[PDB]
């Protein structure tokens, strides 16, 4: 029942591989639906063509800023921001998909894929999905990050949509 969404990842325009995510629509329906719709683009805007602007190896890969491409932009399907839905799910290890924000109830479109357990984020960031296939591709993406988060090559979502 939970939707599966895919990203095709490119590195300076070269196809790298595919990551798919299960979205926990059973537990965070409003948050999962925002990401699902942004991945299909069915509302007229979304993640296709956007970049991962911040990659910190051993911590996380951050993306979803499709309007300013640098961490200052993005927007949800529900308006500029929306509320923290709940904190049922925790940051239990690599592969967790969680919402970036700017304080309480400031979710937009930015997200991060954890590449480590990040328990200090529990109760502050809304967890809403997990990598299903292609964790090895995320690990490959990590090699283009750096300590301050700047990437050495342009990491883009070349295509994205729903699988199931």
């Amino acid at each position: 029942v939970n939707p599966t969404v895919f990203f095709d990842i490119a590195v300076d325009g070269e196809p790298l591989g595919r990551v798919s995510f299960e979205l926990f629509a059973d537990k965070v329906p409003k948050t999962a639906e925002n990401f699902r719709a942004l991945s299909t683009g069915e509302k007229g805007f979304g993640y296709k063509g956007s970049c991962f602007h911040r990659i910190i190896p051993g911590f996380m890969c951050q993306g979803g800023d499709f309007t300013r491409h640098n961490g200052t932009g993005g927007k949800s399907i529900y308006g500029e921001k929306f509320e923290d839905e709940n904190f049922i799910l925790k940051h239990t290890g690599p592969g967790i998909l969680s919402m970036a924000n700017a304080g309480p109830n400031t979710n937009g479109s930015q997200f991060f894929i954890c590449t480590a357990k990040t328990e200090w984020l529990d109760g502050k960031h809304v967890v809403f999905g997990k990598v299903k296939e292609g964790m090895n591709i995320v690990e490959a993406m990590e090699r283009f990050g750096s300590r301050n988060g700047k990437t050495s090559k342009k990491i883009t979502i070349a295509d994205c949509g729903q699988l199931e």
